Order: C-alpha cells, then structure tokens, then sequence
C-alpha cells in the first residue's frame, strides 16, 4: 500500500512514544504532509512519514 507512506529511515523510535512526535519530525524535516508510527511486519516500531494525507 505504498508510495504514500514512506518509513522514516533511522528514525529512533523512542520517540514515538512522544505525543505528536513522528508527525512532527515527518512534516519538518522530511516535508511530508503527517506521520505516525505503526509496528510492521517483524513487531517493530516505526515512524511512518505520508506525503499526500494531512
């Protein structure tokens, strides 16, 4: 389901446990419009930057 959501690569994911936090990081500094941090398919955390959804 991709193109979109793009992972935020090495991102530290203690951050996520900040609220906003990933959202944050993805609209400054990777000029994507949102983030949010999901678990993908190996149960880790990651911050998910997305380039078209507010």
């Amino acid at each position: 389901m991709d193109k979109c959501k793009k992972v935020y690569e090495n991102y530290p994911v203690s951050k996520c446990q900040l609220a906003n936090q990933c959202n944050y990081d993805c609209k400054l500094k990777k000029h994507a419009r949102s983030g949010e941090c999901f678990y993908d398919e190996k149960r880790n955390l990651q911050c998910i930057c997305d380039y078209c959804e507010y």
